[PDB]
């Protein structure tokens, strides 16, 4: 079931942009195979925080977070960080072993820093390269601008998906295979 | 000579690589167009460090800064970190604006964690996407693993390595 070719994308939610002074506050993951195909979707977790740290973020965090729900879920959560990262950790033992798969994503040096802080356990289970799909599209915006107008979801599952359409969208018109 | 299509390309030495634990002591970078033709180099900065700090790195950064000399050249060096990433931003205010180019180069996420701690005046000046030239060869080692089979030890050398590294991408793997 393990295949070291297999690919874990990642996308967190955080308070803030700082991995150091700001923490985690929903993750979710999905695992395809090397060529793109979900093999399992992940589970997507909202992770409990205190009330002064809600309250501390800023006016950008606190309206997007309100709205899409998470805020509530946050409060209502009894999930730990650590209980988040095990329950990660459970699923993608599953299908990937360890320091295999590159993290995946968009702008996943971001999540990455972040992970490294508050999950090192789920940090330390990726491989040292990054996977990052926002590379490609900076590129494409520079370089063939019609392959990125060819290509507006909130729910953490329907961001990874995206993220995992791009990367196919410039395999297929963007990569000379 | 702004343009907000330019790339800022970046490469530091470090005396290690944990930023709480250890410092930036070199930098240089690179300005291309998005065509990948170097507009200009920018300055190669030794950034002076106390004499405890460089006694503090681990046997492969001591072995590996004092045998290529930059040890010695930041212990000599009259540049402050905040002075280099000063001098640094006044060459690439000639080129870039603000917030237009990606961090390029390789392995530069690591770059941004140091310029994120230790010049954040410089990290901010970037758009917060990076431009990571491994993204391409990893793909390339997965999906066309003769490109990557198909493709330097000072900083500038370095820099215009992953340009060509980049430009080598563009040729064999990127249909445009």
């Amino acid at each position: 079931m393990q295949n070291p070719q297999n690919l874990i994308w990642i996308d967190l939610e955080m308070t803030g942009l700082d991995p150091d002074r700001d923490v985690i506050i929903e993750m979710a993951t999905i695992v395809t195979d090397s060529d793109l195909n979900t093999l399992a979707e992940g589970p997507v977790i909202a992770i409990h925080q205190p009330e002064e740290i809600l309250a501390g973020m800023d006016e950008w965090n606190t309206r997007q977070h309100g709205q899409s729900g998470l805020t509530q879920r946050v409060r209502e959560s009894t999930v730990s960080m650590a209980e988040a990262e095990a329950q990660t950790l459970a699923f993608l033992e599953q299908w990937v072993p360890k320091r295999s798969s590159p993290i995946c994503g968009n702008s996943i040096c971001q999540d990455r820093r972040f992970l490294y802080r508050h999950m090192p356990r789920l940090e330390g289970y990726f491989h040292y390269r990054n996977l990052d799909v926002s590379t490609l599209k900076e590129l494409a915006a520079r370089w063939a601008p019609q392959v990125r107008e060819s290509f507006n979801t909130h729910l953490a599952l329907d961001d990874i998906r995206e993220s995992i359409a791009e990367l196919r969208h410039y395999r297929d018109h963007f990569i000379k295979l």
